[PDB]
Order: C-alpha cells, then structure tokens, then sequence
C-alpha cells in the first residue's frame, strides 16, 4: 500500500495549497508546526541547519497530521537527492535551477530506470517501510513531486523551457534571491522585482505548471494568491517566533 | 573569578524583571528567546522534555545574551539539584513547596559544608569552569539564588513561614496547579483564584522576599506587576508559537 | 478534541489485545515495530536504555500508525510518571507494584488534583498539543490507562487488594520477575510458577480487571490467551533481532 | 602499532567471508548485530540514515568483536572518503563505480602523497588513535582496502579495465541496480539477469580480484559462494527485523 | 560466554591498579582515554554531566581497550542501579555510603533474588548480549563488583561495619567530601585529614578489602599506592585537559 | 548591530593572534578550551568527526568567551560555505587552494550579489539572529573573513597570484599536507619544507595579506611568530590531550 501523495494531487485541483517554512530543524519543534493548520510543511535543507537524520526525524514527527511535508535540499545533487527519497520524501524542491537540461537531470535522479537513473535500495529504507510496500519499484515513480527553484537571472531567462520540461510539476520563485540578482537585494517589494515576479507566475501557468512563492508579508501572500499560484508559503517559523518574542518583551520594557 | 548573579542582585533593587517560559527543550530553539530581550529565561525540567544535557546544551547557548538562565527541576531531590549546579545554574525554581521544614531542607542543599550538604566536586564541572574559578568552594553560596514555587493550598497556608526561611530569596506563585487544588481546574481567572494569588502576592512582599507569577495573560501579568511581583513571567515560548502558527494558517483557510 | 485511549476501549470489550516489547530505544528502529501489526507496542523504560527524550522520539515514530503505546517507567515515581504524562503517553505500566497502597498513589499519580496529585503544565506540553485540545484539563483524567506489575511475593500476598483498587484498570504479571522472587530463577516455566501465574490470572479477572503477561515462548503465550489475558506481548524486538541474526550466520558458518 | 585489516587479508586467503547488512544506523541496534558471530559488516552511507557521526559510533560499538566493519560511503566522493578514513574506516565498498578512471581515482583517494592525494591530518584523527599508532603515516596504505561496485551497463562494459586496476581488491555486484539496468526492474531471478552475474563473477576471478555480492535469497548466496565468491552478505538487519516481526503478529491475529 | 570482571580479578590480585576520572561525558573524548593506558577508567555519574545513554556510549568505545570501566552513579538508588548493571556496567562506586546497613543494601540491589532485589529483565539487555550468554541469570552475581564511597564523618565512624559487609568488595575515600566533613574544606593536606585517610585505609585492608582514592597530586598518590590501596585515580581528564590547554596559551601570551 | 568580526580587525592590526586546534567535535569538550586564554579556535570540518550541527553547538558553546571561532569547511564547496555562512561563521579557513581563480570563487562563495554568488535565507538564519540584525544583507560581506589553505606543489607555484586576489585577507600554510606533497611526508622539519614556508610567509607578507600557519612544536610555533605569521596555531585539543594522558599513565606503569 504505496502512500499517496496528497501535495502532488491538489497542485492539480483548482484550490491553493497554504504552507508554512520550518527552519527550527529539530522533530520536537517541527510536531508544534503540524498542529498549526497548514496544507504543506517546508523542511529546509538549505538555509536551516538540518542534515538527513534530522529530516528523518521531522518526517516522523509531521506524518499522523495532514499537512504534506516538502524537502528543499541544499542543492540538487543526485547522490543527496536519492538519501532523501529513502528516507520517505515524496516533494523535493530543489534550489538554483537554471537551465531546461539541469532541471531534465533532476527528473532521472528521481525515478528508477529505464525512466531515471535513481539508484535501487528501497528495501532497506522508509520509503518502501523497510519493503512492507508492495511493487514500490513499479509504482514509486508516479508518487514523486519535483518542484524546482527559479532565482536567478539566467534561471528567469530560460523560464519557459524549465517550466516545459517534463516532470517539473511546479516552478518556485524565490523572491529574496531574485530581488538580490536583479539589484535590490533586501527589497522584494520593489515595482520592479514585483514585475517580474508577476510576468514569471504568468509563464509557469502558461506552461501548464503549478507557480509557488514564500512570503513572510502576507499582503503580498495574499496578491500571489490572487494571480493564480498553485502553492504559497505564508510565513517562517523562526521569523515568527523571534519577532513574537521580542514584541512580548518589548511590551514590558 | 566566580560568576556573578545577576537575576539574585536585581531582585534586591526595585526593579522588576520580566520573563520567558522556556519549553522548546532544544538548545537552537532556546538561542532565539535568548536574542528577545528578557531579564531572565527559565528552562523547564518539570513539565518541559529536556534532562541534564538538554539543559546544559540550552546554558551554553544563553550564556553570550543578557538574559539570565533560571532552571526549574522536576522535583526538590538533592541528587538532581547536586547535578544542575554542577552544570554551572545558579538559580533554581524548586516546585511543590509545601512547608518551611522543605524549603530549609532545599537550602542546604544548595550550600557548600558547615552551612549545608552539597558535595565537594565542583572542579571538574563547568560550575567551577573546571576549577579556573579562585576560591569557588568559599564564595559559591553567595552566588545561589533559591526560589521556591508554592503551586497547592497547604504551601499557602504555610506561605509565611516558608518565605521567612533564611535563604529562600523568592516565593514563586504556580497559578494554573494552585487553580486545581483549589477546584477551579482550568480556572485560574475565578475570582476566588484572583484573590489567593493577590493576598499570596501580599504576603511574600510583607517578609521581605520576592513574589514571582507566571502569567500568558497580559492583563493578569500587568496587575501582577502593579501589585509589585519582583520576577514576572509574560508568556511561553510554545504557546506563542502554537499560537502564532495557528492564527496564520486561519488568515488563509 | 482530546485523543481516545483505543487500548483502554479494548481491554474493557471481549478481544485480546497482541503486544510487541520495545527495547532497540531508537525512534528509527521503532518505527519499523510499529509497521509489524501489533495491537500496542510496550516502550521499556525499565530495563532498556531509554531516558525522557528517547522515549519521546518513539511516541512519535509511532504515532501514524495502528498499534497503541504502553510506557514502562524503571519504577512507579511520582515525578517521572508526571514526566511521561506530559510527553503525550496515556497507558503506563508500573513495575514492582507491591500493595494496594501504592497502587492508590499511583492513581493519584496520573490523576490532577483535586482528586490527585499529578502536576499540572499541559500548555507547555505534547499531551495537550500545546493547548490545542479544548478544555484538556477537564477531561484527561478520563483517558489515563493504569496498568500495574506484580512480580514478587508481597505483590502476589495482596494480589487480590491490588486489583481492587478503583482506577486499575488491569494487573500485569512478571514471569522473570516473579519466577526468581519464588527460588526458581530463570526457570519460569517451573510449576510452582506456573501455578501461580495461573492463579493470579484467575483472581484478576474475576476483579473485573483485565490480566496481562509477556511470554517470549508461543505456546505459553497462547495458553495464556487461552486462560483469558486481555493484553499478553508476544516477543522482545531485541530477542527477535539477536536470534535471527546469529541463526543467520550459523547457517553459514 | 598500526590496526590490521583482518577482512582484506582473509580475501587473500582461500577463505570466504559471511556478511550482514547493517541499516538501522545505530550504534546500539549495530552492536546487537556484532553478536551474531558474521565475518564482515557492512554500514550502508548510501541507502540507510546514516552520516559521519553515525558511522562512527557504529565502528565503536563495532569494534570489541571479530566481525569486520565496512563502510559503503553515498558516493566515492573524495572529501567524504577522507572524512571515513580519518574516522578509522580500513574497507570502503564505493557504489556506482561505472570507469577504471574513476576506479583509479579512488585507488589515489585511500592513499597518501606521493602515491595518493589522502590529506595528511592524521594526528587529529582516531585512524591513527590520535597519534598513538607510530609510523602510522608510513603504513597505513597498506591496511587499506578498497572494493567498488558495478551496479550498470557502463559498469559491466568496463568490468574487465575496472578489475585490471592494481588497488581495487575486490569488485561488488549489485542485483538490484544491474537488474534494473538491464531492463528487469525488480526482477533479478531472470535469466539474462543470473548469467550477467555469473559471467561477471567469473571474470572477476580471472582478473585475480575478490567478486562480492549481496543475496538475502540463502539458497542463491549458497551459490555464488559456490561460484567462488570471496566477500557475499546474505542478510540486511532492516529486512530481518521486519520479516520476523511481521511474522509474528500473523501468528497471533 | 560471560563477560569476566577483569577488575574484579586485578583487585583480587596482589597489584594495585592505576585509573584516571572520566568528566567529559562523550564518547569520542573517552575513546582517547582508553588509549592513555590505564588499568581503570571512572565513568563518572555524579558530577559530570552523564546520564544513561551516554553511559552506554561511553562502555561501547571502551570496551576494545585494556582499561576497565568503572561507573559512579549520581546516588546508590535502586532504579539507577539496575538501569546501569542492565546496560553491562559491573563494577560500580556508589557515594554517600554511610552505614553497614546501607552498604548491605547496595549489595542485594547488584544481586538477582532470592538473595537480592535486581529487578529481572536481562533478556532486554546489553548486560546478558540481549540473550547470547547462556546461564546469565545464575551467574551475573558472580561478576558484580561494588564499590563504597566513605566521604563524611558518619561513614567514618561505621566504616569498620561498612568494610565488614559481604559483598562490599572495595571502599572508596573521598578526600574532597571528607575533608570538608572534617571541618577543612579546600583543604584536604591538612594533617587531621590525612591521618584519617590513612588510618581509614589501614582499617579497610585489615577487613580483607580493597581500599581506593582519588589524588591528582601525584607524590600523594604514590603514598596511597605505597600504603596498601587496591585501585588509585591518579588524574582527571578534565583537569588534564583545562590545564595543558591554559599553559599553552600562557607560554605564548 | 551586525557582530564585528575580531579576528578579522586584528589579522589588520601589528599583533599576532595565537589560535589552537578544536578536533574534539563536542560543544562540551569545545567549551574548556574557550576558557583556555586563547586568541582564536579552530573548528575543524576536514579532519575532526564535525558536521554542521556539531559545529553548531561548538559556536554557541564558544560565543561567551574572548576566543574568535574558525572554521575549516571538508572542501571548498560553495553549498557547503554557504550553510556555514548561515549558522554565524565569520571566519573560514578553506582547505586546498590552489589558484587565483579558486580563490576568486571563493571570495564569491561569501559575498551576497552582485558582488558574490551567496544564497539568500538569512531571515531563516543565525547569521542576522534570525532577521534581529538590522539590514543584514547590506553589511554582510564587511564583516566575513575569508583564509586559504596553500598545501601542496601547484598552490606554492600559485602563491603570489592567491595572495593577491582581493578578499583573500589570509594564506594559511599547512605544513603536513605541503610536506608529502615535497616528498617529505611526516617530516615537516625537513630543510626543504622549512625553506619552502619561510618562503612563503614571506611572499604572503609583501602582497599585504596575514600568513598562518600550524605548529604543535613550540619552538618552531616561535620561529613562525618570529618570521612574521599573523594568525598561528600553537596546538591540537586532542594531541594535548591524549599527550597528557598517556604521560601521566607512563608515570604509574
């Protein structure tokens, strides 16, 4: 009984997704966050200081609630791609992806041959509970959600051939590395940033994709949504947390 | 160079000090309430899961911000005491107080021979900083800060006596256990809760002592203030969090 | 909306309840048990290496799944049972449980006051999903399993008081235990024990209480089904592991 | 008095080696497994939760028994397979081994200038006991012991130039990923399958290297110890737990 | 095949054995002190920040080493004590003995019933290899070693009782403890003290039992050594450590 | 208020700054050594069993002293700096540089766009204290400090053109490494060696940048301070250590 991944099949439904970034990096902290409310959950690979055990641990504590984890690795590379498949992710998304041909490679690396080059070891890993999953090898592949992140200029540029490839479901926009590359780093909110973070939401849709977003301002949240994005982050933890904190003290002091 | 109490000597001035609820039991989560701007943070051993190296790990991540670390144990036991000043606390919050006959029994324990029963193995703990600290045995007690949590309606009753033991520097009020003793579980806003907690307020201030609360009611904490507590809680770090999250992911579904 | 004890609903329907004993003290290694199909799963904080924090780590991992988590505590102290009720367990089993007096503290122990003595701290803690369950407090004591080991002569003297006492909810027996208390130590099978064993089952359950057991051996595991045990485990994660692996290599060697 | 390499020797020896799979990266869970009496033991980096912290806890636990550990690394990465050697890792099985250059280059990778381009920071490091082994600099290339998996059709074109490499003691065959390969996911019983293998094992032999190989299939592990194979592995710890577990509660529901 | 207490047999014999104390709770630092060459190295509970699963960890890395582990529990509990022979320690120094019917206490809570109260759960445990020791139960006492701490004026005035104790195989002096006892704290040189310790010693060896201590100043040690003690601590790694570390910089600054 | 990195202010000063060697890869062991005295502190990635969330702890752990951290990532790997740069690292000493374009790659790795390549997440990260620091991104790279490790034959060639590349503040000389690369491996004192640093201390020192250096003998430690070394490492924590421990067991064996 392959489980099912419900991120994957809403991204094709009419509704948004709303989703939460978890930069805590600890499986206590994240089962708070599961609680909250969220469609999908964010563990980020990337810019929080999580490693694959740790991963694994979120990946524990977030299963018996109803919001669907996402995995941003560090980067997308095949070796560190194909530990997070085993250990039971189902949506990556992968940061600077620049090109149609890289986000092509990102495709094989999950899925196992003849259609990818992703390397078989399920029976010893929680992706296929430890081969509890029967015919995992024959079915993994069509639970799989590949998201990739545009964020840079040579990524906007090639944007209707990276949306085009087959097998990106969706197209993520960074707007804090986008902002910077374009020369207003720190200024997401700049008409120029938000043109084009309008024009790119357009392309994606065009192509057919699911486009994606993190706001931690939720006006601005609340604008993507309306232009038609399929999934949205509206806030970080950590942010959320330090700014309740020093707003409480704050007040006393 | 012995470490000096800086939550001991403020509580002695007239200011009061406000506070955070420390219950992420991690020592990341912890280094961001320490980056708020609270005069003092307490790590809970009681109702919180963290043990000795959870605790250790979240005092070397405080240490660097002004904010000064109170450690609440589990219990009064001497062993468990013993082992969180070794760990290098210098404040402790010891629950279920009941009687003056306890709370001299919890001095002693934190006191070196003649004047107590602590054991002599200081040097080889981070109390001591592995005995690079001069004359820690003959100067440690006057760096200890006692403070004892009457949380149940025999410690009311024997309030008095219990703040006028030498060496309890401060009476802390548990509000949501006294609550329940009381029969108004869940109730601490009841108007017979209110006029315990007040009288008890009262009562530390009258021996001399300092009267602390723990309060997520920011109305509540105020009057606690106005009635003049000298260490004052104003929330929890996983409520807020818990409550943050909640609120956002509603602004959206 | 408060979590259902399913295991306290079982014990009191017709159906006897297959266990597995968890002693690998890891959340990873857990969570394959509880993929096996087991009605509860035993974690050991008696006799294996498990502290607060591990313990914690395996509610987690096994929480997704069916099988339901009994929590030994190493003994039946007020303190770590306050601990364990935080950290989300609702069936404990209580080791070396001697007379009727100490089974009515620890009912008092998983009880909050008024009517007992378990502290009070649920909005800091998992059981209370950090206060996401509406009015946790009134209605927890509901949900409490109590379940207590007899595994020595006095224990057996007072077995039928013990299983009187009001809020036991079932009687466990400790062959290991019980069969060295009666001079036939690593010898449970011996009739003397036997007899016993099958006397105790007898007088628990015309109590009214369910009776509970652990035999390693399948066909003592059966004639205790068969003597009518509501809840018997069946196997030890570290016998099963130990035996198939040196039985593996024996093969070969 | 540098470490000996009990499994490299044994390779040069006419005897056989019997391994197990180890995935439940755990040092506790991994110690259970070094009592199961097997020659070798493999801690599998590239498919089980494992890092470099993990890995090492294992080789401690690992090492008071006979059973010799060897490390599967995610990729023959050479800042990851210096991090093993300095960890104290004598035998590395590297996977998706597909060229005798790459061959070559892992060969440089295990050793140290001039021969090899292994960065000298031994002192530091427990694969000289920190300094305790004299002349380890000077010997340690010796206990070294390098095996390399072919695992697809690249790999198996080139199996006769990556054999032919002087350092690689041994060559691994991967069923799962040259199966799927070859156009049979999921399906190694087949025969076109069966005699890739066997043909490979052979000229394994005749390049005079070890031919390795994985089987929890007993009957066919009995066999290709029979064709000569001098390092096979015929059980995965993961696998064996669930398989029994599982086994068990279907005895009892 | 029953791990021998290697320990127990040195201290049977007529050479004394030479120890070092273990504060840095890791079990990568223990490693390196196994490799320093000491016939005993001291786990030590009380006042470092030590808990079960470190222990554990700490066992593991030493158990390759000629050194034999000796574990100081925080207090000679009975739970505490059970937890700690479960996970293979044998040899223990309980502090704070202060009386013949303490000590007699200690040494039923190390022997399995009838003659003890060791609560039975081998089959779980690291201590029987989870089962592989055949006859674990009948022989386990056969291999306890227990250690008595005298540190205070009470356990001097019993310590020809305490010593006379069957199973009580060694006494320990605490000069700290004691010597803050005395009315000298920080100053245990004081001739007062060291005449009890060396009539304390006299006594203990008169009994037919091993007399211990713990001295960092090594003309001192090599005076217990000369008058009769069985097992001398000769250094702290902590203190080992602190010191090389701020005399380096020192030369340098 | 960005924090100010020290250690970058005084490489500009006329005054050296004496560092020592961190390979313990604890936050516990790491914090004795902060209490050492010394200048800076070396957290080693490449050769100490350290990974990102050790270092973590490590940085917490060292924060409260007056030793500036250093970090030594495995590789010069722009994904693996970048999470480095997140958690608060100021300071990396990067391993293997061996030419201009290299280094200008690694100028780029820690500087935000348009002036470098650096991801953007820093309202997720400790480097702004999570979004607490004030216009963060717009002061970043003012306080990074960037030093190169020239180790072996093609880096030396390179020397003048590392040296010189803008935002190369220091050159580092590993002598171990440069040593082998000579064909004097394990022979650092070696003429030929020797010639070739003071070589390059001299060449590093005329392009205006810090030169560095590691030495655990002390008179050579002197003649490298002498020559004009900026930054010099005068130890390793766990030679000191396992140096102790071994001397001291000598004494008594």
């Amino acid at each position: 009984d392959l489980p099912v991944n419900r991120f994957k099949q809403r991204l094709r439904s009419g509704e948004a997704q709303i989703g939460l970034w978890l930069g805590l990096a600890d499986p206590y902290c994240a089962e708070l966050a599961a609680n909250a409310g969220f469609d999908w959950l964010l563990l980020d690979g990337e810019h929080a200081p999580n490693d694959l055990r740790s991963l694994l641990g979120q990946l524990q504590a977030l299963a018996p609630y109803p919001g669907q984890p996402v995995i941003r690795p560090v980067q997308g590379d095949t070796a560190l791609i194909k530990q997070l498949l085993d250990i039971g992710a189902q949506t990556l998304l992968v940061p600077m992806v620049d090109s149609a041909a890289q986000a092509e490679g990102l495709v094989r690396a999950v899925r196992y041959p003849p259609a990818g080059v992703r390397g078989v070891g399920s029976a010893l890993a929680r992706a296929s509970r430890w081969n509890s999953v029967a015919e995992y090898l024959n079915h993994a592949d069509e639970q799989m959600c590949l998201l990739v992140q545009v964020e840079n200029l040579e990524g906007l540029a090639n944007l209707d051939a990276i949306a085009a490839v087959e097998g990106v479901d969706g197209v993520f926009i960074g707007p804090a590395d986008l902002s910077a590359a374009m020369g207003h780093r720190g200024n997401p909110g700049h008409p120029e940033v938000q043109a084009a973070i309008e024009d790119a939401i357009h392309r994606i849709r065009t192509a057919g994709k699911a486009a994606g977003i993190l706001s931690a301002d939720e006006t601005l949240a609340r604008r993507y949504l309306e232009l038609g994005c399929a999934f949205v982050a509206v806030g970080v933890d950590t942010s959320l947390l330090m700014r309740s904190l020093r707003e409480l003290a704050g007040r006393f002091k």
